[PDB]
């Protein structure tokens, strides 16, 4: 049965993670999800992939950092941009940014797992992650709000 050992996704504003795959999803898998500029005319999108159960990306593990630049300027939340995970049986994942407006992209490969983690192993950071569920979910509140001046 093979799937990833442990949640993949990227960080949104806020220093949230944002699931692309789930953790123990039958591999081969391919998950998209559409997101956009968090500041009017901004230039680029950083795409930081991120594994781990926690909410915050902080406290997860960076596993690739990469930038689709050239996004022309347009009023936050307009520009279209699809990020998607690709994860093959042979645990090569493949990170993509396209910007849906102009075709243009970039991606990354890296490989997940490096610890290749047993399920006692996985079993563990599961539970310390419900252990900091509570406060996770408290911060990921107080960030996500909208209540928030400039």
């Amino acid at each position: 049965a093979d799937v990833n050992a442990l949640t993949l996704g990227i960080e949104t504003t806020g220093g949230v993670m944002t699931p692309l795959i789930k953790r123990n999803t039958a591999i081969p898998t391919k998950k998209s999800q559409i997101f956009s500029t968090a500041v009017d005319n901004q230039p680029t999108v950083m795409i930081k992939v991120y594994e781990g159960e926690r909410a915050m990306s902080k406290d997860n593990n960076l596993l690739g950092k990469f930038e689709l630049t050239g996004i022309p300027p347009a009023p936050r939340g307009v520009p279209q941009i699809e990020v998607t995970f690709a994860l093959d049986a042979n645990g090569i994942l493949k990170v993509s940014a396209t910007d849906k407006g102009t075709g243009k992209s970039e991606s990354i490969t890296i490989t997940n797992d490096k610890g290749r983690l047993t399920q006692e192993e996985i079993d563990r950071m599961v539970e310390e992650a419900e252990k900091f569920a509570s406060e996770d979910a408290s911060i990921k509140a107080k960030v996500e709000s909208r209540n928030k001046l400039e």
